[PDB]
């Protein structure tokens, strides 16, 4: 079942949690950038946002591998987002287009030449488990889906992927199932599912650590420095759910 494949890729596929302390040119903040522009990148092209998540991954796999001096970080997340988009896009853009979004940062040789640093780094791997892979699935217990918590769901998911501290912590089932028991409190008050609960074999009580952090990030999103999620998830395709406000309480 592509339930227990999931997780067992995730944990084979899952970055290195302190990999930035060893980079001696690069930094978190950095990294909430170049991801926050990833997100402006995939609304432009039109991506799906399975690549964004994908994108995301292969570059904290990577930098958890290789050194990278900071005026190759933008390489690094332009070669990603190439990888992901041929990956899992029908239509992916081609390098002349991830060229041209860099402004000319780079030439096409130089995207070309990372495209296959990462993929040799990555072990040629780039299946990997995705909170929205998860959400996927948890999504099945919604009993009649609810469009509105989907859409907050995801937006949390997305916020996650800006803030390496904590969120690299997590596995991204935990993320995914802490999202979706907050968008759910959120939008219907109702809680984690029972079937959820024995399905994943996650609680309340194991999903805490993760649900405090998602919790502070959702409630202190306005105020974060990036801010190309919230502007994203304003949009009706994703019925304005950045816009809601946040549980005071999780009552936990």
């Amino acid at each position: 079942d592509i339930h227990t494949y999931l997780r067992e890729m995730e944990v084979k596929c899952k970055p290195k949690v302190g990999y930035m302390k060893k980079q001696p040119d690069i930094t978190n903040s950095m990294r909430a950038i170049l991801v926050d522009w990833l997100v402006e990148v995939g609304e432009e092209y039109k991506l799906q946002n399975e690549t964004l998540h994908l994108a995301v991954n292969y570059i904290d796999r990577f930098l958890s591998s290789m050194s990278v001096l900071r005026g190759k970080l933008q390489l690094v997340g332009t070669a990603a987002m190439l990888l992901a988009s041929k990956f899992e896009e029908i239509y992916p853009p081609e390098v002349a287009e991830f060229v041209y979004i860099t402004d000319d940062t780079y030439t096409k040789k130089q995207v070309l030449r990372m495209e296959h640093l990462v993929l040799k780094v990555l072990a040629f791997d780039l299946a990997a488990p995705t909170i929205n892979q998860f959400l996927t699935q948890y999504f099945l217990h919604q009993q009649p889906a609810n469009c509105k918590v989907e859409s907050l769901a995801m937006f949390l998911g997305e916020l996650s992927l800006i803030d390496a501290d904590p969120y690299l912590k997590y596995l991204p089932s935990v993320i995914a199932a802490a999202a979706f028991h907050l968008a759910l409190y959120t939008v219907t008050g109702q809680s984690w599912p029972e079937s959820l609960v024995q399905k994943t074999g996650y609680t309340l009580e194991t999903l805490k650590p993760c649900l405090l952090d998602l919790h502070q990030t959702y409630l202190r999103a306005p105020q974060h420095a990036q801010q190309s999620i919230r502007e994203k998830y304003k949009n009706s395709k994703y019925h304005g759910v950045s816009l809601l406000n946040p549980p005071e309480t999780l009552n936990l």
